[PDB]
């Protein structure tokens, strides 16, 4: 259990089932579904109380995930190239689309820590 791996007021987003996303190119589709589990199961994001955008959430959500899991893993052996990042972007983006909704929804409804 961590402080987000030490980010500036972000949160981590607990591991979730990777979504199926399609890419039009059959090789991207096949490469994605072959390799979905190389990518992180989690995403990273900012508390919506400050801003609650979709665009600024997902635009940072991706880059932040594609940085953290490219920092705390390239520190070991990782280095996801452009092709791999394209898949990872989508995987963490489509997972991000939920994460924003949860943060917001929670603050709109369950805003109490229960």
């Amino acid at each position: 259990g961590s402080v987000v791996g030490g980010l500036g007021g972000y949160m981590l987003g607990s591991a979730m089932s990777r979504p199926m996303i399609h890419f039009g190119n059959d090789w991207e589709d096949r490469y994605y579904r072959e390799n979905m589990y190389r990518y992180p199961n989690q995403v990273y994001y900012r508390p919506v109380d400050q801003y609650s955008n979709q665009n600024n959430f997902v635009h940072d959500c991706v880059n932040i995930t594609i940085k953290q899991h490219t920092v705390t893993t390239t520190t070991k052996g990782e280095n996801f190239t452009e092709t791999d990042v394209k898949m990872m972007e989508r995987v963490v983006e489509q997972m991000c689309v939920t994460q924003y909704q949860k943060e917001s929804q929670a603050y709109y409804d369950g805003r109490r820590s229960s």
